[PDB]
């Protein structure tokens, strides 16, 4: 099993995101989680967010329903500035503001998630966090596969997935994954469309060289809800003792939302003896988005809308039940470079067998953005009463925006030109002295920047250099059992300007972590466990003395314990579950202290099995289901309110088509929250809630040729 493909059942043992270098899973030092593309294949998962719903120490509903970004908390921990942080076949897909791209689930092979400092062999990144996927690549046998799906809010998708050679030995192999998919937003008003194809071709002149070109071009006209709601309609009763259904969208009716994503690239390797293999990737990409988008702040009598006229132009007792608003027009486009070349140097040293990395990585990524953003009373409020019961028999949608002609008085320009640039330079070393499993590694950053506000002409720029390193111990038994201790360290830049207008210093990560992970030889099953101590040093924190800038020294930690476990219980049993406790905290912080930053729940907890049949009647018929649970969370820094838990179930039905030919096809039946459960997501402020996603059918017809 390769790293870079396939996993054969749900467990994969193989994982280069940790070491970059195709190692056990037993054998790495940190958590380390992957989900398979067989997994994807059963829940049909939306997005790579949802195909993450069962792995531990991730957080899926940082925005409930909404699709538009695989934004993920890890370990309770974000990057800054509600941005991505995503790496797609070992090389970062750098976005900034509104422009974070996204990979289609179809086109993967793997997503994993690596839970811990992730600078030792990856540069400036948030605490405890990364995501990792793996383009598909031409297959070994040929495959011809054409997908159907029809579902819920009219979801229509229809898509392709074909991979063969050339010649009869292989040295020439393609793959090409597209699809088209076209649906309605949970909200009202709200469409989601998406037409993506990823060419691949491989060239393998012999068994030592294998270079693969990587590519990916995907469009997307609307990409559908993205507003916040008010903690009062969703969380909370409005005054009227009533809720905002679900469904509801307080968008302009002409609210648009699109992205353009085009990357070309490859992913090489060469063998050049016994002791030297040299691997190099390199993508380089084009991503666009746009959008005309009235966004809800919160109820009149929201703090936030304190300085609000058209607030303040409301009886005391109803500024409890209208809506504020806003809005923005934005237009980016950003290019994207990056490019990992690596020496993976193979040797002993009397019964010390090495495995020594040493490699360079380098990107830059340059973002244009033009937009406009529309301040207090900039946009007409929205009287919440109306949605009552006759509405729960829902929706209705809204009225349209002067987006153009943005008054100097409400709304101003906001035209931004970031740079970015990163090369670093690694390495790492996996020493096994039998039984004794030794990793150790550092790398070294040159972390630069350069903002340009094509407004204000100011040019802030700051030139980081950092060193990160990791040291750990895996003791591989033999029965399995491969208990395990590490250290880690990790750097995030500040893009923020202090008072002395300067760029502040990079905030740090400091994690200390041990745990066991089972990987028994025989059985196909995977189980593993930790329980570690993340501490975030140096975040930004409100200035002793108010003074609209922030001061740095804040400090956050993050300890909790993670278990997870993936196998193959039978011929026809499968079985994913894990649990995660996090306990995050402010340390030291102006205002917040103690408390636990919003959207990160305390508990966490999946379980999901599947049975197939291969008996009698009802041969080839798999039926699965299972559970995830979030617990309660904060909705707001100032822990003012709390996000209650909840419990969402989804279920599986899947009939081999065999038994009329087709062997190897399928017809199936997917739905997600079984009981329509009603929750709000969670909240990362008292205006900006987010109703989860209300129940869901899809039905697949997937048939291969
Ligand atoms: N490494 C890497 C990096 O480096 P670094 O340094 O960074 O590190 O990077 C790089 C880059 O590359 C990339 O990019 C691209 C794009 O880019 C652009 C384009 O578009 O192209 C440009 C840019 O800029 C620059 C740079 O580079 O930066 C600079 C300048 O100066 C120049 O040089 C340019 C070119 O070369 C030329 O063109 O480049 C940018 O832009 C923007 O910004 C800028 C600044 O700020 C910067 O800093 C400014 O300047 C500009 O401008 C403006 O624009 C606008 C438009 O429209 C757009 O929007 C306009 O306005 P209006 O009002 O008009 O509308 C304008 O424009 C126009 O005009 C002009 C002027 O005109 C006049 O004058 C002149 C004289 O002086 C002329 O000549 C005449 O006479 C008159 O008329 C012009 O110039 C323009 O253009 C033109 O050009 C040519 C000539 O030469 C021709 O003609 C053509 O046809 C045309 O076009 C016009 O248009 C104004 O001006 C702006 O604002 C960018 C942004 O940022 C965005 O991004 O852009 C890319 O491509 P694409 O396509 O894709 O995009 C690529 O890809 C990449 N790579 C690199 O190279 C390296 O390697
Ligand atoms: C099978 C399809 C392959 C398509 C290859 C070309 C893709 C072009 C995408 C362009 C997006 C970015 C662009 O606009 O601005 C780019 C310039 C184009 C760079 C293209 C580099 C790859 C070309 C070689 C491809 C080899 C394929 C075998 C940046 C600026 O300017
Ligand atoms: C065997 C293939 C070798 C490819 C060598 C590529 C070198 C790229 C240098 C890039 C310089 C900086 C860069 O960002 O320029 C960009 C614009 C050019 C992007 C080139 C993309 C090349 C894609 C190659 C695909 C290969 C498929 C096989 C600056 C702006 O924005
Ligand atoms: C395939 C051969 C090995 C990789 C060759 C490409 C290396 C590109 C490095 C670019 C650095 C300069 C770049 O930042 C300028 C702009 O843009
Ligand atoms: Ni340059």
């Amino acid at each position: 099993e390769s790293a870079w493909g396939p996993a054969a059942t749900i467990a994969a043992r193989q994982s280069a995101t940790g070491t970059k270098t195709d190692t056990p899973i037993q054998k790495v030092p940190q958590s380390i989680s992957v989900v398979t593309a067989e997994e994807m294949a059963l829940h049909q998962p939306k997005s790579v967010k949802e195909a993450l719903s069962y792995t531990p120490g991730v957080s899926v509903g940082t925005r409930g329903a909404s699709n538009t970004y695989d934004h993920l908390i890890i370990r309770g921990f974000a990057a800054e500035g509600q941005s991505q942080n995503n790496y797609l076949n070992g090389l970062k897909l750098q976005g900034n503001f509104y422009n974070d791209a996204v990979i289609d689930p179809y086109m993967l092979e793997r997503a994993e998630i690596m839970r811990g400092p992730v600078s030792v062999l990856y540069g400036k990144s948030s605490p405890g966090g990364l995501l990792n996927m793996v383009s598909k690549r031409p297959t070994t046998e040929p495959l011809k596969e054409v997908q159907f799906k029809a579902g819920t809010d009219s979801l229509f998708q229809t898509g392709f997935d074909f991979s063969d050679s050339l010649d009869d030995d292989g040295v020439y192999s393609y793959r090409l994954t597209g699809l088209a998919r076209s649906a309605n937003a949970q909200q009202k008003g709200s469409e989601e469309q998406r037409y993506a194809i990823a060419p691949a071709f491989t060239w393998r002149p012999d068994d030592k060289t294998n270079f693969t070109f990587l590519s990916y071009f995907q469009n997307e006209p609307e990409t559908g809800y993205y507003g916040w709601l008010p903690k009062e309609g969703t969380v909370e009763p409005l005054p009227n003792g009533k809720r905002l259904p679900t469904d509801f969208n307080e968008g302009a009716k002409n609210n648009t939302y699109s992205r353009n994503e085009k990357m070309v690239g490859y992913s090489f390797d060469h063998e050049f003896n016994d002791t030297f293999t040299v691997r190099q990737n390199l993508r380089f990409a084009e991503n666009k988005t746009s959008q005309n988008s009235v966004y809800g702040y919160g109820v009149c009598s929201d703090p936030a809308n304190a300085y609000s006229k058209q607030c303040a132009a409301l009886a005391p007792a109803d500024k409890g039940h209208y809506l504020a608003r806003k809005y923005v027009v934005d237009d980016e486009k950003l290019q994207n470079f990056s490019v990992d070349t690596q020496l993976q140097s193979k040797f002993a040293t009397g019964d010390i067998d090495h495995t020594l990395l040493t490699g360079v990585d380098f990107m830059r990524m340059r973002n244009d953005i033009n937009a406009w953003f529309g301040y207090d009373d900039s946009v007409p409020l929205l009287n919440l009463y109306n949605p009552s019961h006759h509405h729960h028999h829902h929706g209705s949608v809204n009225t349209d925006f002067d987006f153009n002609a943005k008054d100097p008085a409400n709304s101003g320009p906001y035209r931004i030109l970031n740079k970015q640039k990163q090369t670093g330079v690694y390495v790492q070393d996996q020493a096994q002295w039998d039984k004794v499993l030794v990793t150790l590694g550092g790398r070294y950053d040159w972390a630069d920047q350069e903002s340009l506000n094509r407004v204000a002409g100011t040019t802030d720029k700051r030139d980081d250099k950092q060193f990160t390193w990791r040291g750990g111990v895996n003791y591989l038994f033999d029965n399995g059992v491969t208990p395990y201790f590490s250290y880690s360290e990790s750097f995030e830049p500040s893009s923020q300007v202090g008072k002395d207008g300067n760029i502040f210093a990079p905030s740090k990560g400091k994690q200390y972590e041990v745990g066991v992970k089972y990987v028994p030889e025989d059985r196909p099953i995977v189980v593993t466990g930790a329980v570690y101590n993340l501490t975030k040093t140096n975040n930004l924190m409100a200035d002793p003395e108010g003074s609209f800038f922030s001061v740095e020294g804040g400090e956050i930690r993050a300890r909790g314990v993670e278990i997870e476990a993936k196998a193959a219980l039978s011929a026809s049993v499968n079985v994913v579950g894990s649990y995660t406790y996090t306990d995050a905290e402010y340390t030291t912080d102006t205002t917040y202290k103690g408390n636990t930053p919003a959207q990160v729940p305390k508990h966490m907890a999946s379980l999901w099995a599947d049975y197939t049949f291969f008996d009698g009647p009802l041969s080839g018929l798999t039926l699965g289901t299972g559970g995830r649970y979030t617990g309660s969370s904060y909705g707001d820094p100032a822990n003012s309110f709390k996000v209650g838990s909840y419990t969402v179930v989804d279920a599986l039905v899947r009939y081999d088509l065999a038994r009329v030919g087709m062997a190897g096809s399928n017809v199936a039946l997917h739905v997600n929250n079984l009981f329509d459960r009603e929750y709000v997501a969670s909240c990362f402020n008292t205006y900006g809630c987010f109703w989860g996603a209300e129940r869901q059918v899809v039905a697949t017809a997937t048939f291969r040729f």
